[PDB]
């Protein structure tokens, strides 16, 4: 029902291939908001029509505070505009170059907000990812949303755990594998199986091969190697994790 004309539009805040993200203001409230642009093009050059369908529909039957809310859409024939959340602060990726590290407060409240954000997904039955940083926003007083990218703004080999690679079924499961490598990644400043090249990565990634700094405290060291557990069945719910002892002394968001 929406349309072009309803919203002023202010600075690029991130150009892609499949199109741009512009800073935006409805018209009749003077809202600030976020407006991806899509070309129809592009979006005919590949095959997603389809796969657009999907994430829309969905996305928009879903309302939570860690989970960037989509708000409408509408097209021009030419065109696909999406209205998102703006989210001033930026990108977790960013403030990563700025810091180097993060510290076990900052880490253990994105990792609860996170959880929690991954747990309402699975009640509503559905399984996100690949929760990279770069696909990690911020809210006006730091607080974490999944976005769920358009990269319309690694490799990414960096955050797939190892039934995923080497071509087996997965569940909701993989979501505390890359909870782990996010983890471990906060407080170290790359994530844990980072090589040279492909092949290693592959390598450490099939058989867990990874190691801890000095500085990683033991209660850290402890919720990391839950997380990253061949078996997927062996990897907790994502309600212990929320009642780690770790994360309850270090978060400031309640569970
Ligand atoms: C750069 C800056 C930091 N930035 N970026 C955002 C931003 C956040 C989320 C999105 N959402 C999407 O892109 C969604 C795309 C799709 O569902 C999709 C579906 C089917 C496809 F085939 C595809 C395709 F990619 F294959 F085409 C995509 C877009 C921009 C942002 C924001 N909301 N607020 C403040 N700053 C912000
Ligand atoms: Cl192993």
């Amino acid at each position: 029902q929406w349309a072009l004309e309803d919203f002023e539009i202010g600075r690029p805040l991130g150009k892609g291939k499949f199109g741009n993200v512009y800073l935006a203001r409805e018209k009749q409230s003077k809202f600030i908001l976020a407006l991806k642009v899509l070309f129809k093009a592009q979006l005919e050059k590949a095959g997603v029509e389809h796969q657009l369908r999907r994430e829309v529909e969905i996305q928009s039957h879903l309302r939570h505070p860690n989970i960037l809310r989509l708000y409408g859409y509408f097209h021009d024939a030419t065109r696909v505009y999406l209205i998102c959340e703006y989210a001033p602060l930026g990108t977790v990726y960013r403030e990563l170059q700025k810091l180097s590290k993060f510290d076990e407060q900052r880490t253990a409240t994105y990792i609860t907000e996170l959880a929690n954000a991954l747990s309402y997904c699975h009640s509503k039955r559905v399984i996100h990812r690949d929760i990279k940083p770069e696909n990690l926003l911020l809210g006006s007083a730091g607080e974490l949303k999944i976005a769920d990218f358009g990269w319309s703004v690694a490799g990414t080999l960096d955050y797939l755990p190892p039934e995923m690679i080497e071509g087996r079924m997965h569940d909701e499961k993989v979501d505390l594998w890359s909870l782990g490598v996010l983890c471990y990644e906060f407080l170290v400043g790359k994530p844990p199986f980072e090589a040279n090249t492909y092949q290693e990565t592959y390598k450490r990634i099939s058989r867990v091969e990874f190691t801890f700094p000095d500085f990683v405290t033991e209660g850290a060291r402890d919720l990391i190697s839950r997380l990253l557990k061949h078996n997927p069945s062996q990897r907790p719910m994502l309600r212990e994790v929320l009642e780690h002892p770790w994360i309850t002394a270090n978060s400031s968001k309640p569970s």
